[PDB]
């Protein structure tokens, strides 16, 4: 229940 960087869009994306 986390946020984490995502280079293959460049922005965040939650972790369940």
């Amino acid at each position: 229940g986390e946020w984490t960087w995502d280079d293959a869009t460049k922005t965040w994306t939650w972790t369940e």
